[PDB]
């Protein structure tokens, strides 16, 4: 029985996840390709030639779906599960993640300037909702919370003036705050802990994040894929429907779930009757993102006492460049060579903060010396980076609409743009999420579904829990 050709471009989470389900549904006219050498696109791990193992920034596995987590049952065994101990360093003091939720660990004078400014703008009511990120955090958690934490935070990791973003992508990333339980955590010093989606994770034993998409790629058949750096998609045609490689091939699809940036895409698609296609080059100028350089500092011994059990950490100053830190050896002993311990460090870029990539690695290692990571006399054996162009999918004001402009016309023409950014939905942008677009895409051309939930209902995925699960298990 001949069925309907499908082509997936990208081999990350997110083309893995439609690749999976096809496997799972026995599915024989389908083909994937990949231009880097391997799979897992941002979610890749990489070996040093010092024997440090580093992610692509801070990468822990946690799921909203029974389907991907049976995955990950199926694709590795052999997991650490953690509790989440994470930290923000502000003030001279380590406050437990979540800043606003942990005040009472600030010094005296920042705590009540902190408490007092939220009991302020509690008093404060307006006619209209906050028309951006900044107003709405500035409203939710008072002038204190947003000058020390939030407003220089924000900016320091997503490299955008939070008054561009919009508001409604914090569901499951933003931590409300009740001021009656702040009061009596002050009266108590009594530490708010556990909030959100990855309290608890998990992370492979052996060969970093990158392992999981490996083993994935090994269950899957493989004459179905292609890992070559000829096969990198330079043009789509539309109307002949065929995809052009950067080695010259060219090939068909009758469906073509593509999970390359969603600029990129409108910029090389190409054809005839789709309504607002004169558009598409503006659209993709407006598209919002910021770049991600990741630093890997190995050092040798063991971590100091403060960070035996640290799982990563958030700095909101200005005496680091970087905004997160990953104790990346707590995750697993094989991340690096016996007798040393690792951090990674995250510092973004973007047009609104350029970044002097000469001076890079030692601005953070003097950022660590600042912020209490490492001392003078610890000894260095790696210095890793690693730059990502296409970083944080910016969840920008105006987002939706942009891509509602040519997301149903790509799709009303077998072209399907999902994943981080693909869809450039950063509220549904993890790992679960991504493989679960790409499970979904299938799922929707193969008629087995309406609609594709993830990708489209941001609000009732991360609200709930899928509970299907994932038949080669
Ligand atoms: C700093 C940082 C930190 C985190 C995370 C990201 C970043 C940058 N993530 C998000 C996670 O990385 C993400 O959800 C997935 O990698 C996205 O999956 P995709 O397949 O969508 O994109 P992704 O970028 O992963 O994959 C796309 C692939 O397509 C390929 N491609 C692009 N253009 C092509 C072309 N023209 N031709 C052929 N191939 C092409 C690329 O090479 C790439 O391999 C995360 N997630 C999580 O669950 N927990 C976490 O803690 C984190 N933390
Ligand atoms: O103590 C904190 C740390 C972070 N955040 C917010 O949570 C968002 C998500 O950050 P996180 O490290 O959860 O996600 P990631 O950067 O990995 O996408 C950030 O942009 C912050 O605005 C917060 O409200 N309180």
């Amino acid at each position: 029985l001949l069925t309907p050709k499908i082509v997936i471009i990208g081999a990350g989470p997110t083309g893995l996840g439609a690749a999976v389900r096809l496997t799972e549904l026995g599915y024989k006219n389908w083909h994937l390709y990949e231009c880097n050498d391997t799979p897992g696109g941002l979610s890749r791990s990489f070996l040093d030639e010092n024997g440090f193992t580093w992610d692509l920034g801070g990468h822990v596995i946690f799921s909203h779906y029974q389907y991907f987590d049976d995955v990950m049952d199926w694709a590795v065994q052999g997991w650490n599960v953690l509790q989440r101990e994470s930290w923000v360093w502000v003030r001279g003091r380590w406050v437990p993640y979540p800043f606003q939720n942990n005040i009472h660990r600030l010094p005296e004078q920042d705590r009540k300037r902190c408490l007092d400014e939220l009991v302020r703008s509690h008093a404060r009511t307006y006619t209209e909702p906050p028309n951006n990120f900044e107003e709405s955090f500035t409203r939710q958690f008072g002038e204190g919370i947003a000058d020390i934490f939030m407003r220089p935070y924000n900016f320091k990791v997503w490299a955008v003036p939070p008054c561009l973003m919009s508001t409604e992508w914090v569901e499951e990333r933003v931590a409300p705050v009740d001021l009656e339980r702040i009061r009596r955590n002050i009266q108590e010093n009594r530490d708010d802990l556990g909030w959100g989606p990855n309290a608890t994770f998990r992370f492979p034993q052996r060969g970093g994040t990158g392992i999981i998409y490996q083993a994935i790629k090994e269950k899957l058949p493989s004459e179905k894929l292609t890992f070559n750096s000829g096969f990198q998609a330079i043009a789509i045609d539309a109307d002949a429907k065929t995809i052009t490689f950067s080695n010259g091939e060219v090939v068909s699809y009758d469906y073509l779930i593509s999970t390359v940036p969603f600029d990129n895409l409108l910029r090389m698609t190409k054809g005839t009757g789709f309504k607002g296609y004169d558009e598409w080059p503006a659209i993709a100028d407006k598209m919002v993102y910021s770049s991600t350089n990741v630093i890997g500092i190995g050092v040798k011994g063991t971590p100091p006492p403060h960070l035996k059990t640290a799982c990563w950490l958030y700095f909101p100053e200005d005496t680091s460049p970087f905004y997160r830190a990953t104790v990346f050896s707590n995750y697993s002993k094989y991340n690096v060579p016996e007798g040393h311990w690792s951090l990674m460090l995250e510092v973004s870029e973007s047009k609104y903060k350029p970044v002097n990539h000469s001076t890079l690695i030692e601005d953070c290692i003097v950022g660590c010396l600042a912020s209490n990571l490492l001392l003078p006399e610890d000894l260095l054996v790696s210095k890793w980076h690693y730059r990502i162009e296409k970083g944080y999918p910016t969840p920008f004001i105006g987002r939706n609409n942009l891509l509602e402009k040519a997301q149903p016309e790509l799709m009303s023409r077998c072209i399907y743009s999902r994943g981080r950014f693909g869809a450039w939905r950063y509220e549904v942008g993890n790992q679960d999420h991504s493989f679960m677009q790409g499970v979904e895409a299938i799922d929707h051309v193969l008629g087995l579904a309406t609609e594709e939930t993830t990708v489209a209902n941001p609000g009732r995925v991360n609200g709930t829990r899928a509970t299907t699960h994932f038949g080669l298990l």
